This record gives structure tokens, sequence and C-alpha cells, in this order.
């Protein structure tokens, strides 16, 4: 269990927690919490290998989840909303399941309860951008521009360019680097694409998973475990947005969100 950063905007209503997934932080969650703090206490939280938070090898959803835990009971919080995104979500659906108690509502977006292959567009676009980051030098100390063109040759998503690129900060000496622990990222991608499982089912938590259109992280067959878990969990598409459905349509995202929770 490692201490997480957060930051909390609002000050009064039930609180909100916020995880973002993978490569991401709280920083993400800016414009969405702008409008969410004026109803919720929402706390923005940098999951572990993330952010500001502290670093560590293992990050199996487990551990995630219990980060998240230990968390609920350092601010004193009793039962929580929560908003996960990605890998966010897997780590709040686990923490839901192991302690419904907790959890007022849940809201998931775009990502299903199970297990992700090779195949998958998933599995591929993480092993891309590992490759990508594993294979940029930030000691070479290069201004952020230069690293920018390096990424420009691997992924062409300028959008993802610049969101893997919120995650290189400057050092002491001056030089550049990641603040992310891309190592133990790299050496987890089977633990973060993995199935939830060993949870007592089903979980009596009002759930919500939002779909992005143009994504495929959720499918029709993805009902049927979603419901399994969660009997009365309702699913919602997003119009026009895929993976990063809070960023691209941050006005719906905020709409679907205040009708939930």
């Amino acid at each position: 269990s490692l201490e997480l950063f957060f930051r909390k905007k609002g000050e009064s209503g039930e609180p909100l927690i916020i995880l973002h997934g993978l490569y991401g932080s709280g920083d993400n969650w800016i414009s969405i919490a702008n409008e969410l703090k004026d109803y919720f206490q929402v706390y923005l939280i940098d999951q572990r290998n993330h952010g500001r938070s502290p670093h560590a090898d293992d990050m199996s959803y487990e551990s995630m989840a219990e980060d998240l835990h230990e968390f609920i009971k350092s601010q004193n919080l009793e039962s929580v909303n929560i908003i996960g995104h990605s890998m966010g979500g897997k780590t709040a659906m686990w923490f839901t399941a192991a302690h419904p108690d907790k959890v007022k509502k849940l809201i998931v977006a775009d990502i299903a309860p199970g297990k992700y292959d090779t195949t998958s567009p998933n599995v591929k676009t993480h092993k891309k951008i590992i490759a990508a980051l594993k294979s940029i030098d930030p000691s070479e100390a290069k201004t952020r521009k230069e690293i920018e063109t390096q990424l420009s040759r691997y992924i062409d998503n300028v959008q993802l360019r610049m969101f893997l690129l919120k995650n290189i900060e400057r050092k002491e000496d001056g030089c550049y680097r990641w603040k992310i622990n891309i190592d133990s990222i790299e050496k987890n991608i089977i633990n973060i694409m993995s199935g939830i499982t060993g949870i007592d089912i089903p979980v009596h938590v009002p759930a919500l998973f939002l779909k992005g259109e143009l994504s495929d992280y959720i499918t029709d067959k993805d009902i049927p475990l979603i419901k399994e878990i969660f009997p009365d969990a309702k699913l919602v598409t997003i119009p026009g947005a895929g993976h990063w459905l809070h960023a691209q349509q941050p006005k719906i995202f905020i709409q679907k969100t205040l009708e939930f929770l």
C-alpha cells in the first residue's frame, strides 16, 4: 500500500473519487472536476506509478485496489462515488466487489470487466505505446519539442502523443525524465489486461458503464459478464467518442454522470 497523491475540488456534497487510466493522472480530469465540484467533494487521485504518486514494481489490480482502500481510510470517507476510466475502471470494479459497502455508486468509463487477449486492439495499442516509451531516452536532455518529433515517428494521433508527453517532466539536474514507472508498467501488462476473477457475485452496487461509440473496449459480448457482476448495471454509449471519451466529449460526459449519481 502506497500513499497516493491527490487534489480535492469542492467543499460540500458526497465524496467522488476519480481514477485515471494507464499513462494518465488526475490532471486529465481537471476540466470535468471543474463542473462536478459544484455538487460533490471531488478527489483527483494519481494511481501508483503515475503523476506524483509513489513508484512500485507490482501494479496488480489487487494492489491498486488496496491503495484506493487505504486512501479512503486516511481521508475518513464512509462511502464514496467512484469514476474509473479504463485501468482506473478495473481498479474501481475490483475495489467495489471487495468492498461494496464503501461504494455508493460506480461509474466505469470505456472498459469491460473481462480479459483482453493479444488479438485485441487494446493489447496491441498498449504494446506499441510501451515500445515507444522504452525507446525514448529522456536523459539525452533534448527539449520537449524534440521528444515530440521523436514520438512523431512512433504514433500518429497527436492527442495520444501529447497525452503521453504530459508524463515527461524536468529534473533537478535540468535533464528530462519520465515521471511514470515505465518499467513496472511493462512488466505488469498481463496484470493490467487481465479479467476480474475471484469475486463474490453479484455486486449490489448501482453501476454505469459509459462506452465510447468509436471504441471497441466494450462490445455486445461484454454485456453478459457486466450483467453477471452488476445485475442492474446501465450501459450508455456517448456518440462520436473513442476511448478517451471524457476528453473528446466532456459535456456529454458530465451530463450522463450527473443524471446517474
